[PDB]
RNA sequence: GCCGAGGUAGCUCAGUUGGUAGAGCAUGCGACUGAAAAUCGCAGUGUCGGCGGUUCGAUUCCGCCCCUCGGCA
């Protein structure tokens, strides 16, 4: 039994452990998910390094990305012993390297083969094996297309489907593919509306947590990105509202445990720009801070930190 | 001439071991205690130096070519 309520969704080169675990500092219920990881990675890379992560970042979800049914079965076999509560599959991904290596979002147009992939990966794992997939590919999605490849994956044994809400113009950049197609989020209603035995995920556009919370008076849970990086302060009263615990963090108390987290890290090989990078909007539209900001891209050092840190104390 | 170590936004630069490329300062527009300081948001644009090599595909790895650099000659 996981919370869909609420979730950082996976962002490459964002969500990685240092910045799962900052968000874990302002969030204690909201789920994480890694960047995509191809499989091929997963089964010939560096698996320390990719996969390792801290205890804390719990619940955590190993999104996984591929076309080999076995091939992802395999790398699913392996997240989950690093201890990933959750395997999710990228369904996608638009880039010109997804639609080369055959992945992401073009695995859509083959029901054939994600329905085997599903079924392989959920008969070699015991947690939950869910997906994130949009709505169609080439503006050309129908709500009777998109409710009829929901019913395969759900005969394959997906029980949750984090639905970023819109189609995927493999044409055009991938900062074009999340500002330009249309959010349908009325679709994924629809979606709980026809399957409410199934758990729906809405995600795309979402600004606030009062926006989050519209979007979960109709579907399970919200999925919110681009929100939480520019600023992790945005899941500010996510504890409070959405998980119901009594607790609302502070941004200066987050920057202090985040300067330990940061001692602890560096000390053992952790370049220290690896984890201070992703505090640069902790202070996103708060008095000073430019200057905090500032002082952490130019010195990017643990010293600096805590002189940043000190003049925050004094404002 | 042997070599250290580099070419990424205008700028000083990150990118840790092939997989949805961006920090800072500075340009530009904007919010605000009254113009105004202080303060903050918003966006920006990339042939990741050119040529082949592997690959599903490499800013990332090979060889070649190639501009400023530093000790040795
Ligand atoms: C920088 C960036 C990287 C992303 N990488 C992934 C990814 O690796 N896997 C994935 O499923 N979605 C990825 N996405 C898409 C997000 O998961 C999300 O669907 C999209 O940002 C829209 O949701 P949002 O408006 O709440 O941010 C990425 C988005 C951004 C901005």
């Amino acid at each position: 039994m996981l919370d869909p309520r609420l979730s950082v969704a996976p962002m490459v080169d964002r969500t990685d452990r240092h910045f799962r675990f900052l968000v874990r500092q302002v969030s204690l219920g909201v789920r994480l998910y890694t960047e995509m990881t191809v499989d091929q990675a997963v089964l010939r890379g560096n698996r320390e390094r990719l996969l390792a992560f801290r205890p804390e970042e719990h619940p955590i979800a190993l999104q996984l990305a591929g076309s080999d049914p076995k091939s992802l079965a395999e790398a699913a076999r392996i997240g989950e012993a690093f201890g990933y509560d959750e395997i999710n599959l990228n369904l996608g991904c638009p880039s010109e390297k997804a639609q080369e290596g055959g992945y992401g979002a073009c695995l859509l147009l083959d029901l054939a083969r994600v329905r085997e992939i599903l079924k392989a990966m959920g008969e070699a794992v015991r947690v939950p094996v869910t997906v994130k997939m949009r709505l169609g590919l080439e503006g050309k999605e129908t709500y009777r297309g998109l409710a009829q490849s929901v019913e395969a994956m759900a005969e394959a044994g997906v029980k949750v489907f984090v639905v970023h809400a819109r189609s995927a113009l493999l044409a055009l950049s991938t900062k074009a593919n999340r500002e330009i197609p249309p959010l349908r989020h009325d679709w994924v209603h629809r979606l709980k509306g026809d399957f409410p035995q199934l758990t729906f995920v809405t995600n795309g556009g979402i600004r606030s947590l009062e926006e989050a919370l519209f979007h979960l008076k109709r579907v399970d849970g919200v999925m919110l990105g681009r929100a939480v990086y520019e600023d992790p302060f945005v899941l500010e009263e996510a504890d409070r509202r959405v998980f119901g615990l009594p607790r609302r963090p502070s941004r200066l108390e987050v920057a202090r445990r985040m300067r330990a987290y940061l001692e602890e890290e560096v000390l053992k090989g952790t370049p220290p720009w690896a984890v201070l990078r992703h505090m640069l909007n902790l202070f996103r539209g708060r008095p000073k801070g430019r200057l905090w900001r500032r002082l952490l891209s130019e010195g990017r050092s643990l010293q600096a930190l805590d002189r940043a840190l000190r003049l925050m104390e004094e404002e």
